[PDB]
């Protein structure tokens, strides 16, 4: 007649992050998903964290022996079987890569944003959407690249429309904003859209300064906000 | 193409390392143990990094839990939902540091010492079984955790044996004294052999400080050495 009831499913996604078991983490969590409702706050960060700790060492992992074949394909007399012994890891690992990001995208896709109804929410989701596409762009190539690029720019995009509701100094948006730029900047070979995005939602974040400020340092926020107006001004 | 060979596989070890992928050392490096011959000094360090940073962080999270544990019975309103939640999932990491210390004690066992040839692997291997042994202690209970200690107690005392064949300043003598002298003080409860064997192995090695120390920095060990002498003779009185 006492079983378990929401919080304390929350509590074994904590437990699991302070074990720093992050696999059970995402299971947890894909546990509170399959439930009826939507995400609180708490639970859409405990989510993030979980695939970001799980997909996290994989892409350093990738970078490592990506890097090492690199320096082993350059050699003056190069071992084409140790070259493919390490080709053949790397795929390995990119392998666990798809499994995860095609797993919370699948998520995503059809569960978190169909039943979100919140204006942050539906930001945060479709933000989430486009990194873990990006995360698949960063070791693809041809028209797998190109189509998973093209869905990245959707949900960044869907997730931009939609964050001009939230305040310039929203944590989401902003965040957003960075993502979104080294999306432009990094996979899709676009520095002026990134520079432009990265340029705008900063400055709307500076206008707001005086908001995440105390009033005890609103003189220095201001002169901070001006200094900026000169050096926009210039640049005339 | 061709086979792989021993050496393609000590590579495979170091890549596994490389990406801190070390479940995958702890198998490759289980291949290679079933391979020809007893493994090189290079490939005992490879089997020990693999199995320590597979233990290392189950030990960490078990620290993590019983702690938590500690906490919420504690309390002035203590949660009997979660002190079920913690207790289940403190057992289940209990179950994977089994699983994990049992694997290499079998393999050393049936394996590693049984072909050891030489001393200084002897030692390697023997400290390894107080190791794991006593890893098995940091969590078992009464009656269960005296078995085991005896265990790790007799793998520390073969491994002290054979050590004394080693020098003062080899790092498995060093190695295995620092972890035999943990295991008296955190395991047995006795600090006074903790600090005995500690301070030995310590002073042992402080006499043949010239042997590690460079030409350019002789004349720093000596001081060092004199100030040892100093304090010893003076911590008397």
């Amino acid at each position: 007649a006492e079983a378990f009831t929401r919080e304390d499913y929350v509590f074994m996604a904590q437990l699991n992050e302070n074990a720093e078991r992050y696999d059970e983490m995402v299971e947890t969590m894909r546990k509170i998903s399959g439930m009826e409702g939507e995400l609180s706050d708490k639970e859409r960060n405990l989510l993030s964290v979980a695939y970001k700790n799980v997909i996290g060492p994989r892409r350093a992992a990738w970078r490592i022996v990506s890097s090492i074949e690199a320096k082993e394909k350059g050699r003056q007399k190069p071992n084409a079987k140790r070259i493919e012994q390490i080709r053949v890891y790397r795929q390995k690992i990119e392998k666990e890569l798809s499994d995860i990001c095609n797993d919370i995208l699948k998520l995503l896709q059809e569960q978190f944003v169909p039943r979100s109804t919140n204006a942050d929410a539906k930001v945060f989701y479709y933000k989430m959407q486009g990194d873990y596409y990006r995360y698949l762009a960063e070791y693809s190539s041809g028209e797998d690249k190109e189509k998973i690029a093209g869905s990245a720019l959707n949900a960044y995009n869907s997730a931009f429309e939609i964050s001009q509701q939230l305040p310039p100094t929203h944590p989401i948006r902003l965040g957003l904003a960075l993502n979104f730029s080294v999306f432009y900047y990094e996979i899709l070979a676009s520095p002026d859209r990134a520079c432009e995005l990265a340029r705008k939602a900063f400055d709307a974040a500076i206008t707001d300064l005086d908001k995440l400020t105390e009033e005890s340092y609103k003189d220095s926020t201001l002169i901070m906000q001006l200094l900026r107006d000169n050096l926009n001004l210039w640049v005339t």
